[PDB]
């Protein structure tokens, strides 16, 4: 079959929250981080043309438990991103958008806290 | 002194291996991992583990995306200078996996990142 | 504005401890490290936190990987500017935690990566 390959230096993301919301389990918490930032990207999107895509991973953060941690750590969700040349035009406005969507998920899982990392990345994609 | 690490997201196309959770999921995509590396290993000496976590994938509903997310298996891995002499050829190594991985999970699209990392190694 | 992360990956020594389930073994490792990154916080005042995730490392058969992989935890933390003065003394209680580790978990060997990474943290 034909194939095409492009790669291209760039940027991916990484955020960690918390899950706070009636869920069960770590796939039901998995649900519910994703129906929400499927909701706030798409708003995004409509506004900017930017799609921040996200794979969101099950966690628990293990901190000290005189600032409140549980024993053995606190359940959490992990999403990672990249900026992929082939949907982004421009990299700084992709970092802009990933930060105001990372305050957004703050807000809407209630969070006091929320982490935003940038990581050099060598992207290769495939089809 | 400085290696890399690669990282792949790949589906798991329930249409065709019919998986019922993330748990067995995450089995069919290590037994097929295993079963592609190996078959690699024995053409160039190269073996490539990884470290495979379950997750789910959000994007656009409007290209195809399920509500909440499609799942997802992300598999990471390192050039361990104990075991590889040659960045170059571990990196075009890689490259073929991920190609190979694309081809028997019957995926549309595949990304494959590489970013540097310092490795220590405790034995 | 750049920091580290450190990424750890660890085995979860069924033979020793008999966990049963993914969510155990993380429980398991979940406490094994806050009790020591606890201990090092009393000498040093430095805290050492980790985000960890359930997982499989696949390998060789033929070095002892069970068929689908090996029942496996992540460890990721970050060098927060806000808590954290001195990078390389960080650097150096992540490695002497990860050693801890590996000692506390009877694994014969353990795998810890520092990544360069721009940290925003919201309060």
């Amino acid at each position: 079959a034909n194939a095409m390959a492009h790669m291209g230096k760039t940027l991916r993301f990484e955020i960690v929250s918390g899950v706070n919301f009636h869920t069960n389990s770590q796939s039901e918490s998995l649900d519910l981080v994703g129906g929400i930032w499927q909701k706030i990207a798409k708003e995004e999107f409509e506004k900017s043309n930017i799609y921040v895509s996200a794979v969101i991973k099950p966690s628990k953060t293990v901190y000290n438990q005189e600032w409140g941690c549980p024993e053995n750590g606190e359940e959490t969700v992990v999403l990672t991103g990249v900026a992929n040349e082939e949907f982004v035009d421009d990299i700084e406005k992709w970092k802009d958008t990933v930060i105001k969507l990372a305050k957004e998920l703050k807000n809407q899982m209630k969070q006091s806290t929320l982490t935003c990392e940038f990581i050099e990345t060598e992207l290769h994609y495939f089809k």
